[PDB]
């Protein structure tokens, strides 16, 4: 779910979810179109492809488990939609983490109208 996206984004970067990536560049908290800013904003979009990846699931409501493994995210086993929808948020996490080092607050709260064009998935 959503708000466990949420905790699970603060737990791996010390960051909120809103508001440092609910409304960051192109793809993140909003999706849609343009060329992803910068590396956050990249994670973002393979976000957005990876929950694309699964027309029957409701990644925004259904929860799933997970534990950590030393500080490894390891999902436990649910309902297929929850087992995928879990790999696609600790993927876009450990995404976030990798690029703390140039996150930029100049993309929070990105204007639409300088995301412009398809990037296909
Ligand atoms: C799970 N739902 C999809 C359709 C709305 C959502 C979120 C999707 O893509 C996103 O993760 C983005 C954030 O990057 C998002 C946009 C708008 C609301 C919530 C999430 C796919």
């Amino acid at each position: 779910s959503l708000l466990e996206f949420g905790k699970m984004i603060l737990e791996e970067t010390g960051k909120l979810a809103i508001p440092s990536y609910s409304s960051y560049g192109c793809y993140c908290g909003w999706g849609g179109k343009g060329t992803p800013k910068d590396a956050t904003d990249r994670c973002c979009f393979v976000h957005d492809c990876c929950y694309g990846n699964l027309p029957d699931c409701n990644p925004k409501s259904d929860r799933y488990k997970y534990k950590r493994v030393n500080g490894a995210i390891v999902c436990e086993k649910g309902t297929s939609c929850e087992n995928r929808i879990c790999e696609c948020d600790k993927a876009a996490a450990i995404c976030f983490r990798q690029n703390l080092n140039t996150y930029s607050k100049k993309y929070m709260l990105y204007p639409d109208f300088l995301c412009k064009g398809e990037l296909k998935c």
